[PDB]
C-alpha cells in the first residue's frame, strides 16, 4: 500500500516551488504539481518539511 505516497524526487520539486514562491496559496503550487492537491502539498510541507 502507499496512498499518495511521496518520494524524495517529488519532495525536491515541492521544496523548490516553496522556496521560489512561498507557503502562500497552496493552489498555485498544486497547479504546478498535478495529482498533488493543495492539501497534499501543504501537509507534506508544513506537517513534515519545515526547517524552523
Amino acid at each position: 500500500l502507499g496512498k499518495t505516497r511521496w518520494t524524495r524526487e517529488e519532495d525536491e520539486k515541492l521544496k523548490k516551488l516553496v522556496e521560489q514562491n512561498g507557503t502562500d496559496d497552496w493552489k498555485v503550487i498544486a497547479n504546478y504539481l498535478p495529482n498533488r492537491t493543495d492539501v497534499q502539498c501543504q501537509h507534506r510541507w508544513q506537517k513534515v518539511l519545515n526547517p524552523e
